[PDB]
């Protein structure tokens, strides 16, 4: 690699120039990269979206942890390789979730919502609660969902959840595979969606999920919008199958304004910025370094996808 | 012990019947007592605040751990015991506050205010924190300081306090004194009070120490109100002293419709709920089981005041 472009669609997460800025002492050159540049062999780009221009570089780093929205055969066919940027997000989403459910115990949202209206409006006595002793199922246990276990588990709640293989994973009492989800969430306070968006997850949490879910249950959704069935949310939210939802990720971002799910008391709404933090340039750039030392001395690429 | 009163003053916290019904079998009647109610020897009475009618019972059980709105120096005058709640909030305060912190470090009350408006309104890039790495500093190292600690170190923030004997704690760096106090805000992302009420702790942060402060800190009050120069506050707030504040106590409450705290975006308000749960009637009742024992078999009572 002799060069790294920063494609300008890196402003979407973060300052371009603040990223360029924090990899001064790369040992390549950084550069800002426009929509309509081309590249070529020793050109490694970093980038949030997608360009078929980046097909003549090297390497392509994708500055977001899912890549469900890359051609990934068409890079494979190129022979350019693809990066990701999973295992940086765990302390941000892994603290937005802890957020989430203790806004739902406590009863922040609703506290909030009577700030607005100067109004000191007590809960009824049965609504607020603790975590701990209450249990969270995480559904998918990668980098997202291993932060939202450990401070669950640190909480002290009482954690399961699900993953391919079913294995046992540090701070998990109980761990599903996916054909069980439904035993893994029938008991939860809290579910947790946190796999990436794949053919497989696609529209994995709808009507009959919302029916198994306890009552007295919250979704949260960081994951993407369509692993949920959002009209099926809508429904369960309305009907009472479930009692509310956290929800970061949409089936269409940003969230239409028509959408009914901003109406609802009991759902937190935020706009994809469940992994938000002003050092995500740092927290990207040691990935940036990392690949560039395993290209260096020749090892395999750090989180290759293609 | 013949008796155990149950005053109607209870209802502020918790519902007098399921309050009542958890005192069954206590080897005693348990009775409720309206405000004109008459005691004599053998009576306990659990209550919220101060009766003068209550200095011709044998003890007093008052449901809160605050016990500053009690005339100690009457009761023991009476030779009426006094016992107080403290020990049982530290997991309810303790999540709040950690609910309070993430809050601002995600910024979930923006998104809150924002979802009312069905508006996709994205943080600045710098706004947006982890409270890993963080400093919070905590002023009162009793249940509820040692609550907040707990979670704030298993969050990974560096934390420090204040207590008077400055003898270490568990989960905290660096205790210090309390003539030390400006050292030990100067650096804080959070300051977080947990004292009782006294003559000592009455007015401890007022415009001085909001100099001190951060101007990017937020200070949190679970303590009561007055430990807080409330007026210095909103003029901390108003001029940039400070960032901001998560208050569940005040000098008045319910806090005045038209308290300047309301109208700050980054004020918190909670209505002296930071210690709610369904489960008081079960907490409260578990230290009168106790205490009755005490008095049983001639032992020192839990929680004393006089
Ligand atoms: N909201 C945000 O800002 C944000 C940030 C980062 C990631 N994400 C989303 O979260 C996803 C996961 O990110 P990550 O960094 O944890 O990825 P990761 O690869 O570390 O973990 C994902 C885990 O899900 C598992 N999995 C796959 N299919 C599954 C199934 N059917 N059931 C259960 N588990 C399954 C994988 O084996 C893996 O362990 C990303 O793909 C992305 O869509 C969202
Ligand atoms: N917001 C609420 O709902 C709620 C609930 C419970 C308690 N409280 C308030 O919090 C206070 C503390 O409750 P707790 O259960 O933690 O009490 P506690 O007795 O367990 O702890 C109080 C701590 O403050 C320390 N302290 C006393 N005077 C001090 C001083 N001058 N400087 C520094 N430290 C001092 C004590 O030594 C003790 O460690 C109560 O008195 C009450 O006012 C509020
Ligand atoms: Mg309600
Ligand atoms: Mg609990
Ligand atoms: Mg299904
Ligand atoms: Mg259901
Ligand atoms: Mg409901
Ligand atoms: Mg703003
Ligand atoms: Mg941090
Ligand atoms: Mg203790
Ligand atoms: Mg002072
Ligand atoms: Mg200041
Ligand atoms: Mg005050
Ligand atoms: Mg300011
Ligand atoms: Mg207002």
């Amino acid at each position: 690699i002799e060069r790294l472009a920063v494609d300008e669609s890196v402003g979407r997460a973060m300052p371009p120039q603040r990223f360029i800025e924090a990899l001064s002492d790369l040992g390549v050159p950084v550069e800002f990269a426009g929509e309509d540049e081309q590249f070529g062999p020793g050109d490694a780009v970093a980038s949030f979206g997608h360009r078929d221009a980046f097909l003549d570089a090297d390497w392509v780093h994708c500055i977001r942890a899912g890549y469900d929205e890359f051609p990934v055969g068409v890079y494979e066919e190129a022979g350019t390789y693809l990066t990701n940027s999973t295992g940086i997000h765990g302390t941000t989403v892994g603290e937005t979730v802890a957020g989430y459910m203790l806004t739902f115990a406590r009863r922040l949202h609703a506290y909030r919502d009577a700030q607005h209206d100067h109004a000191w409006d007590l809960p009824r006595y049965e609504e607020p609660f603790t975590l701990a002793g209450e249990r969270v199922c995480v559904v998918g246990l990668g980098t997202l969902g291993r932060g939202v276990v450990d401070r669950a588990a640190a909480l002290g709640m009482e954690v399961v959840g699900v993953r391919r293989s079913g294995d046992p994973v540090d701070n998990v009492s109980t761990v599903y595979t996916p054909d069980r989800l439904h035993e893994a969430i029938a008991d939860a306070r809290f579910v947790v969606l946190a796999t990436p968006l794949t053919d497989e997850t696609e529209g994995m949490v709808a009507a009959p999920e919302f029916e198994t879910m306890r009552e007295d249950a919250s979704l949260v959704n960081v994951a993407r919008g369509p692993v949920v069935v959002e009209s099926d949310l809508v429904a369960a939210l309305d009907s009472g199958d479930i009692a509310g939802a956290a929800l970061d990720v949409f089936s269409e971002e940003p969230l239409p304004e028509d959408s009914p799910l901003w109406d609802f008391e009991d759902v937190l709404i935020t706009p994809h910025v469940s992994a938000a933090t002003s050092k995500y340039h740092e927290d990207v750039a040691a990935l940036i370094r990392e690949n560039i030392e395993k290209i260096a001395t020749g090892d395999e690429l750090t989180n290759r996808v293609v």
